[PDB]
DNA sequence: TTTTTTTTTTTTTCTAATGCGAGCACTGCTAGCAGTGCTCGCATTAGATTT
């Protein structure tokens, strides 16, 4: 191994950089990145400068991608600034500038990079394969649009039920009897194999042959026991044994059992008494005869169907899932990586690789100590060969804690084997000069602490920037590390979790109270800062642990967050209260479903409130009323407006904040509301939303957005976080209360030392159990390391004489099975006293141990807060006046009051009196009318009608052929009808004189008031005598409309508008009278007058020397259904604006 | 194609380990008996991760 200079590293081929924690591994990535952008290092430099989009960086967490992206952004910026200033105040940039040749061109490339930084390539693996597939699809053999799915547990469970249906339901009674014992149903089976369904499939040690069924195995074991049954039945009834005291004479009664126990094969369980007849058992207390020894053969291998079922099911469920996801064309996290691996694996995949070597002719993988077999197979297959591509693997093998997630150390060690070059970073930059020496001391206690020959520990040296770091608590400095030793002899896990959590809390509030007085300080040299509850972090292994920490820690009135919390809001009680409320406001009529909502802690009502409110009817009616207004807000304005109104009126948003802790509760309420919007839009119903909320109250899921928000950022908080979620992070003061604890793995899963392949032994044979438990322990060490390197100034950690074995007083302390204990005892069992001494041995000036003494004084001393007077400003002017763009439709609107305006007539008369090719029968609505119009839109008037053209319109319309012969006739009647007094046929109109569907915008300047208009209307209009004055609110703005048709005949223009409607009638129900009736009913009066104004202004605009009276021909409403070959008048209607009404009207809209 | 009623509660783990208690065989010490060494069985207690 050689030491590393960032600027000396050749970037060619594969390169491994290894170094301990806090050594700046992440920190160097920046420097190499810059170097790559500029093509620097000379001999060590890459052949050619690279573009930001060609640099691949792959990091472990989505958060890390964000951070590193930012840091690289900043560093590029600063370096550019320096290149323009030619000097800089930072040493690394200074050396870069010494290496750089031309500073100007350098600054140019940098600028360009800085711009490119948006698309800059940084990913995780699961974020990399994702992109890469969707990037090059053919090669990868993917669809182009992949719909992701994040819930793979439901598909998986589905498949497990499918298996357990086809491979279990067929079983006859007797085999089923055996299946039942090992697991009830697939709900449990899934729980057993679940870690093995996900990620790379394991290899199974000594798998059953492929052809063996359940009935086969079962018949086998049937006979295996049967032989012993006959045999024991034959040899029974004789004492040839040498009788011994300790073997108790009543042992012969056991034999009665066995000769009795031999009846049927139906049982899978041999008797406990059989253990007595083992020649290894008895001879310890007389070889007997062979079968006496055969029982030992029978009891040597546990009799089970288990391995076979886990094998068949594990192979099947995996496939089935993959197939169902193929059918939907979906994808998933493990499935992403898997699919890219497979894609490369395939013969075609070699093309694929070639593209990537083009896309990223370098890659820098960070946090590589966590690596998967698949991952390394990929990165190798891509970059292991070919020139001009580099590869940079960055990792500390000491830190790989993720084995549970499928990562494996052994494949890292493999890569470490196949890389010729190693590089090492010497100095820890992260933490105090004390903390370095502490850790070094603790891991130097034994030889080969990490108990992998390939993972040697080395001493590291603090930096010079950190030399002055110190932490002070009540004056004199506190040693960098303090181990809190528990008192007493034997300790169970529970006692330990109570006490140590508690003590941690007591210590934490002391630091705080001394932090508000400014006594305790985090000091770099003379500089300082008090210890806020922010800078403290508490690292725990699991969730239950963390809750155990918080409950005690909030009991002392210190607000605390848990950063790994995946719990979802809907699991809380506030979601439930929200349900009670929404459910009440929905139907306040029901006495019960309302009162329930009133009793909620959210409403904050006493028992006296609800009591009296059950008595006086007036109040109860008032409540019912207010909720009835809430339903209104609910229907009109949506949801969140309602809950807003309720919160204001009830004053709850304030009363919670008054209440202690209620701040959290209020955050939950607001959050839930915010979700009720997101689901509120997509669902149209008011009611289906209450449908929805319940369904989420039942299944909280895991999912991201419904996960709880942090309670408050106002106050600095205790950031209580799991180890794994602390990786790559930094925590100035750090607590490890429960670190002593351990978990002995009963499952047997390990790696072969030779092949380095993940091997599962479905059989419990103790060897493999050992081979695994060694792994569990080494991993626990790596947890300890990572946990200790997190701190900057101070880290405290608990130590206890923990006892796993249930015997009380021995001298057994299992602490040597703890990760930390083994480091204190150098892997030697001791007594609790020996524990205390071994702690005392290493304790000098850094490590300092105090006994763990429970105490309680005061939760904490807030001393409260002072604020001010405060007020909200209030708008004075109206928010805005009326400016609206409307059509005539925005005029009739609706009438609130005695008179309501509708197209239809309310009065109805019943009829008691008692060829389908007719116009009246045509469908109705906006849809049918839009079709009818759209015909005449392209339709040609001079040519007759082509029924084929009809059929292909109706076909497009979706209308059947029930119409085509019915239509093509009618249209001709339309086009052939003469019009007005001129007698014009629609047929006679040349496309030169046609104008189809004119859209116009007509400005209305000063506000247009109804009564100031309808008097002008009624005055000159005979038709406006009918019905009240039109009523529309004051409006100022633009007006829209579509002329159906405009055409000129005899040098004289016309205005044409089609109308259809009329559900009830066919015949003369269209007359001169009834047309004028309906016109007055739907207020087409104002409509045609308005158009005439528009057409008027448009002609006045277009036609040089235009005059209204000379050029204008009147207005024509054509009721399509109204057209009948029998009567020329029916369906057509014509009126002329007075020319005296337009004269004043136009002036009115002008001012 | 017509129409009436009525209100609420229930359950909850399994496996394993020890500690002791009861009963017995032997063996040594002063043929029987007391003790010890022993051994099994019944109840009680404890613990069940990590994106
Ligand atoms: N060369 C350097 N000069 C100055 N400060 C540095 C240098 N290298 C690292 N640091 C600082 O030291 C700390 C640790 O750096 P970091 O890059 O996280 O190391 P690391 O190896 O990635 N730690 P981890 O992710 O836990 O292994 C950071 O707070 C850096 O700012
Ligand atoms: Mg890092």
């Amino acid at each position: 191994a050689e030491t590393l200079d960032p600027l000396r590293l050749p970037l060619q081929g594969e390169r491994l950089i290894e170094a301990s924690a806090g050594t700046g591994k992440t920190f160097t990535i920046a420097a190499l990145y810059l170097r790559l952008l500029l093509g620097l290092g000379g001999s060590a430099a890459f052949p050619r400068p690279l573009t930001v989009e060609e640099l691949l960086v792959v990091t472990f967490t989505e958060a890390a991608t964000a951070e590193l992206r930012g840091r690289i952004r900043s560093n590029i910026h600063e370096l550019r600034i320096a290149c323009l200033r030619e000097t800089t105040d930072n040493p690394l940039y200074e050396r870069l500038l010494e290496e750089i040749d031309d500073k100007a061109q350098a600054a140019q490339w940098l600028l360009l990079a800085e711009r490119q930084m948006d698309e800059a390539a940084v990913f995780t693996i699961h974020g990399f394969c994702q992109r890469m597939l969707n990037l090059n699809a053919f090669e990868s053999g993917m669809l182009f649009e992949q719909q992701l799915i994040e819930d793979e547990s439901l598909l998986r469970y589905q498949a497990c039920a499918d298996f357990w249906r086809r491979h279990c339901y067929p079983l006859p009674r007797e085999i089923a009897q055996v299946v039942f014992e090992t697991w009830k149903g697939p709900q449990a089976l899934l729980r057993d194999i679940n870690r093995y369904l996900q990620g790379e499939a394991p290899v199974i040690k000594a798998p059953p042959p492929d052809d063996e069924t359940l009935a086969s195995r079962h018949a086998q074991i049937v006979a295996r026991i049967d032989t012993v049954k006959q045999q024991w039945r034959d040899a029974v009834g004789e004492l040839d044994a040498l009788i011994e005291s300790s073997g108790i004479d009543r042992r012969k009664f056991n034999r009665s059992n066995q000769a009795k126990w031999i009846d049927k094969i139906s049982a899978w369980a041999e008797e406990e008494t059989n253990s007595y007849q083992l020649p290894e058992s008895l001879e310890k207390f007389t070889p007997r005869h062979p079968l006496f020894e055969a029982i030992d053969q029978l009891l040597a291998e546990p009799l089970s169907i288990r391995d076979l079922v886990i094998t068949r099911a594990l192979a099947e469920i995996r496939e089935t899932v993959a197939r169902e996801k193929r059918r939907r064309g979906e994808l998933g996290f493990d499935d992403m990586l898997s699919r890219l691996d497979s894609a490369l694996r395939s013969e075609s995949g070699e093309v694929l690789a070639a593209a990537i070597r083009t896309r990223f002719p370098v890659a820098m993988i960070d946090e590589f100590q966590d690596t998967d077999p698949q991952q390394y197979r990929i990165f190798r297959r891509i970059w292991h060969h070919q020139p001009e591509t580099a590869l940079l693997l960055i990792g500390d093998p000491k830190q790989a804690i993720y084995a549970f997630r499928g990562a494996d150390i052994f494949t890292y060690m493999k890569a470490r084997s196949e890389v010729h070059a190693h590089y090492t970073l010497d100095t820890n930059w992260r933490s105090a000069p004390g903390m370095v020496n502490s850790v070094n001391k603790l891991f130097s206690q034994t030889d080969d602490a990490f108990m992998f020959r390939e993972i040697p520990f080395i001493p590291v040296k603090s930096a010079g920037k950190n030399q002055a770091l110190r932490f002070v608590f009540k004056g004199e400095t506190q040693p960098a590390m303090k181990m809190w030793l528990m008192e007493g002899e034997s300790c169970g896990v529970g006692d330990y979790q109570s006490t140590m959590a508690q003590v941690c809390a007591a210590q934490i509030r002391d630091w705080l109270q001394a932090g508000q007085r400014g006594e305790a300080l985090l000091m770099n040299g003379d500089d300082a800062r008090p210890v806020r509850a922010s800078d403290i972090s508490v690292l725990v292994r699991s969730r239950q642990e963390a809750a155990q920490v918080r409950d005690a820690l909030t009991l002392l009135e210190i607000p605390s967050v848990y950063l790994s919390n995946r719990d979802s809001v809907f699991e809380t009680l506030e979601a439930q209260e929200m349900l009670w409320l929404l459910q009440a406001v929905m139907t306040p009529e029901r006495e019960n479903t309302l009162r329930s909502a009133l009793a909620t802690s959210m409403m904050g009502l006493n028992a006296l409130d609800i009591e009296t409110l059950n008595n006086d009817e007036h109040a109860w009616d008032v409540v019912v009323e207010e909720f009835d207004g809430y339903r209104q807000i609910w229907r009109k304005r949506g949801v969140m407006p309602m809950l807003r109104a309720l919160m204001s009126a009830r004053n709850i948003a304030e009363n919670l904040l008054a209440t202690a802790g209620g701040e959290r509760r209020l955050t939950d309420i607001l959050h839930i509301s915010e979700l009720l919007q997101e689901a509120g839009t997509q669902l149209e119903s008011e009611h289906a939303l209450v449908r929805w909320l319940s369904q989420h109250i039942l299944e909280p899921d895991s999912n991201a957005s419904s996960q709880q928000m942090r309670l408050e950022s106002d106050k600095h908080l205790v950031q209580i976080v799991t180890i794994h979620k602390s990786k790559g992070l930094e925590y100035p003061l750090v607590w490890l209360p429960f670190i002593t604890n351990f978990r002995v793995q009963e499952q047997a899963f390990y790696h072969d030392r030779h092949s380095f392949e993940a091997v599962l032994d479905l059989n419990a044979a103790p060897e493999s159990v050992d081979l695994a438990e060694a792994e569990r322990l080494a991993e626990d060490l790596r947890l300890l390391y990572v946990a200790l390197t997190r701190s900057v100034w101070h880290c405290s950690l608990g130590v206890a004489p923990l006892v796993r074995r249930r015997g009380d007083k021995k001298g057994d302390t299992d602490v040597h099975q703890s990760a930390l204990g083994r480091l204190l005892q150098k892997g030697e069992p001791q007594d609790a006293a020996g524990l205390r001494t071994c702690i005392e041995a290493l304790c000098d000036d850094d490590i300092a141990w105090q006994t763990a003494q429970t105490g309680d004084n005061q939760p904490w001393q807030v001393n409260d807060v002072s604020t001010a007077e405060l007020n909200a400003k209030t708008l004075q002017r109206l928010p805005g006046d009326n400016w609206r763009v409307t059509s005539y439709s925005g005029l009739q609107q609706r009438x609130x009051x005695x008179x309501x305006x509708x197209x239809x007539x309310x009065x109805x008369x019943x009829x008691x009196x008692x060829p389908t090719l007719t116009p009246h029968q045509f469908p109705r609505g906006a849809s049918p009318g839009t079709f009818l119009h759209s015909l005449f839109e392209d339709l040609d008037f001079t040519q007759p009608v082509d029924p084929n053209w009809v059929r292909e319109k109706l076909e497009l319309g979706g209308f059947e052929s029930q119409w085509e012969p019915v239509l093509t006739e009618w249209i001709t009647a339309v086009l052939q009808a003469p019009l007005n007094e001129t007698g014009v046929s629609l047929s006679q109109l040349s496309a030169r004189n046609k104008q189809v569907e004119m859209e116009f915008y007509l400005p209305i300047s000063e506000p247009l008031i109804a009564s100031q208009l309808d008097t002008l209307i009624r005055q000159f209009d005979p038709l406006s005598a009918g019905c009240p004055p039109l009523e529309f609110m004051q409006v100022r703005g633009m007006l829209k409309g579509f002329i159906d048709l405009v055409f000129r005949h005899e040098g004289r223009y016309y205005l044409l508008a089609y109308k259809s409607n009329w559900l009830g009638e066919d015949s003369s129900a269209y007359t001169q009278q009834a047309m004028a009736a309906a016109m007055q009913a739907h207020r087409y009066d104002l409509q045609y007058q308005l158009y005439t104004l528009a057409l008027h202004r448009y002609l006045r605009h277009r036609i040089a020397d235009y005059d209204y009276e000379h050029h204008f021909g009147g207005v024509i409403y054509l009721f399509l259904r109204g057209v009948d070959k029998e009567h020329p008048q029916q369906g057509i209607y014509t009126t002329r604006p007075n020319a005296g009404l337009i004269a004043l009207m136009d002036e009115m809209f002008a001012g």
